[PDB]
This record gives structure tokens, sequence and C-alpha cells, in this order.
């Protein structure tokens, strides 16, 4: 019943909106903007959480579209609007690829992130 | 001739100040503060740069002391003051450990980061 939006043509970044954000230009973030989000990241296969800003109780901030984050994140957040909450499924291409990252992210891992866009600014 | 400051007792985080920052309480950042830095990260062995905010020409921001970054970074930046520029050598314990992170960071890699603390805020 919830729509799944394919943000790439290879099925590699698939976003499901769990809560719609606010409409209007003033509510969609722009390339380079500092975006403030909460996220929980888990492996698709095991469901094991590898990283969470919610566990930190500190909103995470990055500069949109500049490669400060994995590519699936730049693509997913570019599609979001203020207050939007989503679950995105990232193929390893859009994640940490063949080699993974640390113990908690094996090579060739599909990652599932719940991401809430809290605010942004220039 | 330049001092090397061992910020842990295991030799794992060794900081060399290349340019002294400004003194005074108002110029040392506090746990939880948003710190704005430029960095260039390279592998010690090969010297190959794996990541650089300077190449992005976008200052990188994180929340100090909250595990938003590798542990060597939390330790190193906690010791810095506004405008300080340093080179820190991180044993893999304080980096990406046994498994590394992606192609560009093999397991058991010593990382060398040049880090400039530009500003911070609460
Ligand atoms: O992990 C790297 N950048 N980080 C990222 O893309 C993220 C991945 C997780 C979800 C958000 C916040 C944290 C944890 C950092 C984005 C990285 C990749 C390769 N080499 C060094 C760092
Ligand atoms: O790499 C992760 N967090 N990122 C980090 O600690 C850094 C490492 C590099 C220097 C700064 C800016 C970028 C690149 C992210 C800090 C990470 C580790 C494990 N799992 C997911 C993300």
């Amino acid at each position: 019943t919830l729509e799944q939006v394919h943000l790439t043509e290879d099925g590699g970044v698939v976003k499901t909106i769990l809560r719609k954000g606010e409409g209007g230009e003033e509510n969609a973030p722009k390339k380079g903007n500092e975006v403030t989000v909460h996220y929980v990241g888990k492996l698709e296969s095991s469901g094991k959480v590898f990283d969470s800003s919610r566990e930190r109780n500190v909103p995470f901030k990055f500069h949109l579209g500049q490669g400060e984050v994995i590519k699936g994140w730049d693509i997913c957040v570019a599609s979001m609007t203020k207050n939007e909450k989503c679950s995105v499924r990232l193929d390893s291409k859009y994640g940490y690829g063949e080699e993974g990252c640390g113990e908690s992210i094996p090579g060739n891992s599909v990652l599932i992130f719940e991401i809430e866009l809290i605010s942004f600014r220039e």
C-alpha cells in the first residue's frame, strides 16, 4: 500500500515514504545545503543495526550532494522534503560496495536506512 | 624539531602541531560542539590520499566526542584549538581496524590526517 519510489534506474536506491514532508520550495533542500537528519541503518539480511543517530540522540548533519556520505544517501536525501521520514534500500553499489566498512558492514551488503529529514539551512 | 604529542598511552594517536591555534577558553571546543574542519587523509604506507575535504572545497562538520567519527578523530580534535593545524597518525585501532573501509582503506591501515580546526559552535 505504501509507494516505493525508484530514485535510480537500476533498482539500487528504492525509497518508501513513511511520513510525508511539507510541500513548497522553502521545504525542499538544495545541493550544498547543510541537512539535519536522524537515521537508523541496518543490514537487510540480518536486520542488525550498524549505526544510528537516534541511539546517539544527536541529529546528524551533512552537506547535501557533495560526496560527504555514501552515494545512496546523497540520492535519497535529495528527494526528501522538510519533516519527511522514509525507509531507503541501498544496493551495495550505493553503500560500501565490495569491501564493506568495518565489522558491522560486510562486503556486498544491502543497507536499509530509516531517514528523517529534520531541517536544513544554507 | 616539531613536538609530537601522544594523546593516548599506546602510541596510537600521535599529534604534531604544524600551526598553533589561538589560546583562551573561548578558543578550545567542548564535547558535543559542532566543529568545522578541513582535512586530508592518507595511508601511511603508500601515502595515497583516500579522502579530503580540501578536494571538495567544503569544510567538514561534526559533533565532537559523540562517535560520529573514527575514535582517533574524536581524540585528536578534542585536543585542538581554534585555527590549529596538525598532522595526526592513527593506528588502525583508532581508524577502521582489522577490516578497513572500502577499496581505499585496507584492513590494519595506519592513517595520517592533516586536520585544521576552522571554527566551532554549540
Ligand atoms: O563512512 C564514510 N562516510 N560516512 C557515511 O556515508 C555515513 C554512513 C553512515 C550513515 C551516515 C552517517 C555515518 C554512518 C557516515 C553517512 C566513509 C567511507 C569510506 N571511507 C571513509 C569514510
Ligand atoms: O566512516 C565512517 N564514519 N566516518 C568518519 O569517521 C570520517 C572518516 C573520514 C574523515 C572524516 C570525514 C569522513 C571521512 C568520515 C571522518 C563510518 C564507519 C563505519 N561505518 C559507517 C561509517
